[PDB]
RNA sequence: UAACUGAAGAGUUUGAUCAUGGCUCAGAUUGAACGCUGGCGGCAGGCUUAACACAUGCAAGUCGAGCGGGGGAAGGUAGC
């Protein structure tokens, strides 16, 4: 089980006489064949925030069913005021993305892909929308199921 | 046989935060210039500004089988 460490940030809390540091992570796990899911974890100290989001990333997770190691199609997602397109490539393209698309893309295990975010780039709202499009995206089995339809019959 | 296959972000407003929004950076390119330095070859390129003023030499001649004159070389004959 692959963990990616996406982002640490260390956050403050005013209190009289001073100031409360604290740390938050953001991780990504996966099992490089369609399995993926993000977490994120808050502590007084960086390990402890980052054993954190790793729980939470092992709660939250979800099945991804690619086509090879690409895409089945074009997937457009948004969470918030982040926007993320994403793209089906041929063998031997690689990743094509930024650091918070790849983190999510590497674990669900996709190999060749073209990435692009449009609007903010905050790390956790860009995992969100690269989620979202990974979990909405179909497959051709599951669009004749829903049509009464073949596979061939859809092509 | 083939003639195309293609899209990455980062920093900076606040005691934290998310958004909006400018500014800045990582790339490719050049008839370049300047600074330090400097061995060779091949192939290219070389007044982007004053269509400002120009010394000097050269860059449009050739034909005597179109024509009449006119020149200067030799030869031969003659004499002394
Ligand atoms: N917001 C705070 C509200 C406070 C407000 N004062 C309340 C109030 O005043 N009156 C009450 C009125 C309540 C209202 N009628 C119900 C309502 O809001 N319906 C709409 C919201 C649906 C639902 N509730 C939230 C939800 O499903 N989120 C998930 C979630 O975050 C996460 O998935 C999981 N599973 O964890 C993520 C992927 O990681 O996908 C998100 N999904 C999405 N992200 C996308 C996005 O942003 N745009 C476009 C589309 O793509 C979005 N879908």
């Amino acid at each position: 089980l692959v963990e990616k460490l996406v982002a640490v940030d260390r956050v403050a809390k005013v209190v009289k006489g001073g100031r409360i540091f604290s740390f938050t992570a953001l991780t990504v796990v996966g099992d490089g064949n369609g399995r993926v899911g993000f977490g994120r974890g808050k502590a007084r100290e960086v390990p402890a925030a980052i054993s954190k989001a790793l729980e939470a990333a092992r709660r939250n997770m979800i099945t991804v069913d690619l086509a090879g190691t690409t895409l089945q199609h074009p997937v457009n997602a948004r969470h918030g005021a982040s926007r993320v397109y994403m793209q089906p490539a041929s063998e031997g393209t690689g990743v094509i993305a930024g650091g918070a698309m790849r983190a999510v893309l590497e674990a669900a295990g996709v190999h060749n892909v073209l990435a692009k975010c449009y609007g903010s780039t905050n790390a956790a709202n860009v995992v969100n929308a690269t989620f979202k499009g990974l979990r909405d995206m179909t497959s051709p089995e599951k669009v004749a199921a829903k049509r009464g339809k073949s596979v061939e019959e859809i092509q």
